[PDB]
C-alpha cells in the first residue's frame, strides 16, 4: 500500500466530468475542476488541465497524469506550510501518508487549521489525536473516510485499507 493506492481507494476513478461531495465539478482521481457552478467553466478549466478539447472526457492515462500532478502538488504544500512541514516531518512514513491525504482533500490551508490535532500528532497522542480530528465537520460529513485515515494515524498500519 502507498498513498497513490490509498486515495485511489478513497476517490474512485471517473472518466466523466462528476459532482463531488461538496456537489463541485470534479474529474479522475478526485481532481477538482472548479467551485463554480457552471459546467462550461468545468470543462473549459478541464481542457485547460489536459491541454485538448475533451468535450468533458478523459482517459485513464490522462486521470492518471492529473493524479500524479494533485499528489506531488499537495506534498509540496505540505513542505512549504509552516504549520504542516514539521508535523510532516515527524511521522513515520505511514502517517505521512495519511496527511498527504487529508491535503489533497481540503487543502493545505483546511488542514492547517486543525492546530489541535496537529499538536497532538506532533507529540506521538495518538489516541487523543483521533479522538480530536473526528470533532469536526471533515468527519461529521465523510464519516466512513476520514475514519479511514483516522484509524490510519491512531495506529501507523495500512489496516483501514484492507
Ligand atoms: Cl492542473
Ligand atoms: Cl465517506
Amino acid at each position: 500500500m502507498n498513498i497513490f493506492e490509498m486515495l485511489r481507494i478513497d476517490e474512485g476513478l471517473r472518466l466523466k466530468i462528476y459532482k463531488d461531495t461538496e456537489g463541485y465539478y470534479t474529474i479522475g482521481i478526485g481532481h477538482l475542476l472548479t467551485k463554480s457552478p457552471s459546467l462550461n467553466a468545468a470543462k473549459s478549466e478541464l481542457d485547460k488541465a489536459i491541454g485538448r478539447n475533451t468535450n468533458g472526457v478523459i482517459t485513464k492515462d490522462e486521470a492518471e497524469k492529473l493524479f500524479n500532478q494533485d499528489v506531488d502538488a499537495a506534498v509540496r504544500g505540505i513542505l512549504r506550510n509552516a504549520k504542516l512541514k514539521p508535523v510532516y516531518d515527524s511521522l513515520d512514513c505511514v502517517r505521512r501518508a495519511a496527511l498527504i491525504n487529508m491535503v489533497f482533500q481540503m487543502g493545505e490551508t483546511g488542514v492547517a487549521g486543525f492546530t489541535n490535532s496537529l499538536r497532538m500528532l506532533q507529540q506521538k497522542r495518538w489516541d487523543e489525536a483521533a479522538v480530536n480530528l473526528a470533532k469536526s465537520r471533515w468527519y461529521n460529513q465523510t464519516p466512513n473516510r476520514a475514519k479511514r485515515v483516522i484509524t490510519t494515524f491512531r495506529t501507523g498500519t495500512w489496516d483501514a485499507y484492507k
